[PDB]
């Protein structure tokens, strides 16, 4: 429940033909990031150096 | 009256959306200058040196 994905825009897929390289250019974009909303909540276990 | 503008174009818009660099870009032309018909027609004042 702490972890929220704040998006703004999804998986945007743009073709732009691109002549001149006689080329279709598509490009995908997205803008996610994971966040917490307060700084508990994991607890990772690690291998013992 | 010795003074005109010739134009050839006037201020135009173009919006060329570049997908692919996702950016949406304005080109805004112009074509003009100022020319006399005949030499003479200006003075200027300075100040001193």
């Amino acid at each position: 429940d702490n972890f929220v994905m704040p998006r703004q825009r999804a998986v945007t897929v743009e073709r732009e033909r691109q002549a001149g390289k006689q080329r279709d250019a598509y490009y995908v974009t997205q803008r996610v990031n994971l966040q917490r909303y307060f700084a508990n909540g994991v607890v990772s276990g690690t291998y013992a150096a």
